[PDB]
C-alpha cells in the first residue's frame, strides 16, 4: 500500500543533485529524463517505485499501473513474480545481494543483472543506483538508471 507524493516528485532536481554530487563512486555522465529511470522510496515498506520514466516502461514492457508501488525485483522473473528473500533461479545470487547491501547502506552501486520484460524477453540490465536526498538533506530516495 505505497503512498505517492501528491504533486509528484522533483525528478529534475534529483538528476541535478546526482550530476552535482561531490564524491561520485561511480561515473554516470550526463543524465536526463529521456532515458529509463525510476525513483524508489527508501522510507516506505519494501522500498517501492514511486516514479518510472516512459523510457523504463517502454524498455520493460510494463505500464505505470503495473510498476508503481512495487519493489523493482519483479523484473528478475519472466513472470514478474519474485518474493523477497527468495532464491532466484535465473539471477546471480551474489549480484542481488550486492544491490541489497548497497541500497541498505545508501552506497552507490552499478551492476549487470538479468531481467525479463513483461513478455518474458530476457535481457541484461546495466543498472546504476544512486541515493538521493530530499529537502531535509537526508537520503530519502534512490534513483535507478537502467540500460539494456
Ligand atoms: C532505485 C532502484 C532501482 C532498481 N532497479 C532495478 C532493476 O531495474 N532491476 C532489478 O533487477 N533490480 C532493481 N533494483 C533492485 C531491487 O529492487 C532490490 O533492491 C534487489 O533485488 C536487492 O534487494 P532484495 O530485497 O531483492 O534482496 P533479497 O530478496 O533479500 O535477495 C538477496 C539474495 O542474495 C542472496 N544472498 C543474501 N545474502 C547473501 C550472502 N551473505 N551470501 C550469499 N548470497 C547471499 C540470497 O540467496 C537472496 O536470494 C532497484 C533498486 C532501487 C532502489
Amino acid at each position: 500500500h505505497t503512498l505517492y507524493a501528491p504533486g509528484g516528485y522533483d525528478i529534475m532536481g534529483y538528476l541535478i543533485q546526482i550530476m552535482n554530487r561531490p564524491n561520485p563512486q561511480v561515473e554516470l555522465g550526463p543524465v536526463d529524463t529521456s532515458s529509463a529511470l525510476i525513483l524508489c522510496d527508501l522510507k516506505q515498506k519494501d522500498t517501492p517505485i514511486v516514479y518510472a520514466s516512459e523510457a523504463f516502461l517502454y524498455m520493460t514492457g510494463y505500464s505505470n499501473a503495473e510498476v508503481l508501488g512495487r519493489n523493482c525485483r519483479f523484473l528478475q522473473s519472466p513472470d514478474g513474480m519474485v518474493k523477497p528473500k527468495s532464491t532466484r533461479k535465473y539471477v546471480d545470487s551474489n549480484t542481488i545481494n550486492t544491490m541489497r547491501k548497497a541500497i541498505d547502506r545508501n552506497a552507490e552501486v552499478q551492476v549487470e543483472v538479468v531481467n525479463f520484460k513483461k513478455n518474458g524477453q530476457r535481457f541484461v540490465n546495466f543498472l546504476t543506483m544512486i541515493p538521493v536526498r530530499d529537502e531535509t538533506g537526508e537520503y530519502r530516495y534512490s534513483m535507478g538508471f537502467q540500460c539494456e
